[PDB]
């Protein structure tokens, strides 16, 4: 469809820095050209400038709360802009803490959006349940309204307003969920398909239930937050928190091909691609190649082929 | 069943030459002995002699049309021979352009045959829609009757007669289909199961629908044209046009085990094995080992075991 | 649940020796600590002392019958002990010949047990049908009552009493079954899901049918004999008899997560882990890492997460 690309070179949501290079390598792989090579009206809003916030001491256990809170605030406004421009926002990260601004900004122009979260983790720890202190593992806790009250006033997020309900989101691919996170999942009744459910039903039924769950009552704009560590590390090794037994390349593409076909995709996140973590230059291209493949699927690239409304014979 | 092996060391359907070695390595892996190690009456018709055709300038964009047209013509007669001998023709390639002669020759003794095409591609470009000019990506266009009129008189194929309908064939494993090819697929209503449908239904349902589709109305001889690049390159890397996200080793064997059980297998093609393309000697044996495994399945080798009609206790 | 760990450093059921190290590396990977890190009351009964039996000439074709028969006899008593202690026996092997003592000892305190055998092989050759002579490929033949009469008096097993029926066991993952073994399977009507049935139905339906088959008539204690070569060698390479096209890591965990949820697991076997066979130190840790993962699943570790009966918010 009509795309609005925005680069988000941010890494302060976690320890390993090379993730802020994601935009660079994803663009070098020729993402723009590839998109344009389709029914895509592409406008790159460039890379957001994430100014240094030198004085950002931990809030209790939470690290770099201000630079994170700031990076998400800046992105929220940018996403809202591209949406007001009638364009599908494509945010290239950058660590997953940015989802806070991406989804918030999306919910401003489209408060009825539905979220599909592909990840190996649920990223729903609260500033109080997290043990690591890394904000790229808490983005979800800031957006849920039902958790409005368990989120302390962390410096940098006083602009945040929970914008989604526990039932407006579906997780797919989970395989490393903390105890407090699992508790929250069962308590708020969050719909999820861990790797156990994917193995059980098959990726087809999984998506069928997902789209039906989020679009059942009525059609709403869709937001896909794709963490690359959601796929098995044999496909996307250059990422910070890899977990074996992930979604295959095929399941990765099947999810996006299906979402694309809904025609309701309005927001997309490609997160956690960290080139510095590749053990070899091949693991690096293998990660970026895969991250690009999943992106092109979101916008039309089908494995059975594509063709223009013309007579080829 | 009763087999008729024929070697087809041909490569002129494409650029990379080492594919004409397929017969050699497939036999060195001990294919004959393996087959004989079963309920197989094996007769090797040797390797066809593909005489040099030095004067073979391109026909427009089409490369080596005469040597290709000749190689397929020679094979067609050989396959017809082994079939008239009441034997399941097993053609070891060689690039996929040979399918033209294999299927044509098969259709002479068994004009009612049904075709199952396992490949990452549809190989249905016409001399006019192809952009590469490589004939191993156009074999299908010469055999379909509905395309009788969109195929120009290319030097070397005036012996060709479309022998199959758009509904006598089922593709399985597609993941890199050109635009003109996709157009033809939807226009002639060709039945196909790209990697998207395999992921959706599961390999079991896929085959179930395939066999039911081709054998529904009535039982007919079956022709299986297996391109090794149909399977994921992690299993068959030594091939010319590999595409990630392919059929697994297991799905590869499940397809053949199922076809075998139909008891209607009459023609088999093992194509695109190119040893020169192996990055290591292991990728080479890994490709040939896999190509052999799929062949033995076609003739009885079952993963649950096999035993002779005797009392082992 | 409440566990009773027993080390079984035995290798005389086959040729390659490094398998008797299994207990050592599985414990070094910190298995005990991991188990304890759950709702597990763990008591390690140490490693059984498998005294040397220098004079153990082959019985016809059968190798090391006395040391094998002795090792299984010793284990049977140890398993019976831990069971009488109201604990789920967790036997770390060691080659698969030990299953004879593990299952026998289990059947003493729980004669109504049901067996689930995950392996690439059926290990049901008789001292008379085996061609290799290796007892780790015959454990099943000594336990079936219906085969009481086809088992010659092999030195070291006069203590053995067939303790299970042909219908009290279900095989999962088969892909290399001898002819005599296949004959026995079809003759005694043994329920099995080779890799062909897993591909067909999907791992979910497979387990569903398995648990329903063994628990259909009524709930009974379950014995899971897990051979690591059951999983594809890309996950567990450090094992003696690897076969490509195995169960994935995911299917490996799905099987155990499901069994765990039955709540009827009473006996568990982790066999064939041979560190000496790793081609690299990574294949070694990759094998042991995987062998540990499947073990923790058996006792509660779920991929969707876990949490204590408390309020995390
Ligand atoms: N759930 C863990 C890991 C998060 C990884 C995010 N990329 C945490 O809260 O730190
Ligand atoms: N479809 C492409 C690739 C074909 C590859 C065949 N092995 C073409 O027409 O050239
Ligand atoms: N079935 C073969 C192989 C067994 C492998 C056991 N780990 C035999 O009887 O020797
Ligand atoms: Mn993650
Ligand atoms: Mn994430
Ligand atoms: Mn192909
Ligand atoms: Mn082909
Ligand atoms: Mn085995
Ligand atoms: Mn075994």
């Amino acid at each position: 469809r009509t795309i609005g690309i925005i680069g988000a070179p941010f890494s302060k949501g976690q320890p390993r820095g090379g993730v802020e290079e994601g935009p660079t390598v994803l663009r070098k792989a020729g993402l723009l050209e590839k998109l344009k090579e389709q029914e895509c009206d592409v406008k790159d809003y460039g890379d957001l400038p994430f100014a240094d916030i030198p004085n950002d001491s931990p809030f209790q256990i939470v690290k770099n709360p201000r630079s994170v809170g700031k990076a998400s605030e800046q992105l929220a406004g940018k996403v809202a802009e591209v949406k007001k421009n009638g364009r599908i926002s494509l945010v290239l990260g950058g660590d997953h803490s940015l989802a806070i601004g991406s989804i918030s900004g999306h919910a401003r122009v489209h408060p009825d959006l539905g979220v599909i979260w592909v990840d190996a983790h649920t990223d729903i720890n609260t500033p109080l349940t997290t043990t690591s202190g890394n904000l790229h593992g808490q983005p979800v806790s800031f957006l849920l309204k039902e958790l409005k009250g368990k989120i302390p006033d962390v410096p940098g997020f006083s602009w945040v307003t929970p914008c989604i309900s526990a039932k407006d989101i579906v997780y797919i691919g989970l395989r490393d969920v903390d105890p407090g996170e699992h508790y929250i999942l069962k308590t708020l009744g969050i719909k999820y398909f861990s790797m156990t459910e994917v193995d059980r039903l098959g990726i087809g039924k999984v998506m069928e239930e997902t789209l039906s769950y989020l679009l059942g009552r009525k059609k709403r704009p869709i937001h896909l937050s794709f963490d690359v560590d959601g796929l098995d590390p044999s496909f996307t090794p250059a990422t910070g928190t890899p977990v074996v037994g992930g979604l295959t390349y095929r399941e990765g593409l099947y999810i996006t091909e299906e979402i694309y076909k809904t025609g309701l995709l309005s927001g997309l996140d490609i997160m956690e691609v960290n080139p510095s973590l590749g053990k070899t230059p091949e693991e690096v291209t293998r990660t970026v190649n895969t991250a690009v493949a999943i992106t092109l699927a979101c916008f039309g690239l089908a494995r059975e082929g594509n063709h223009k409304p013309i007579d080829y014979l």
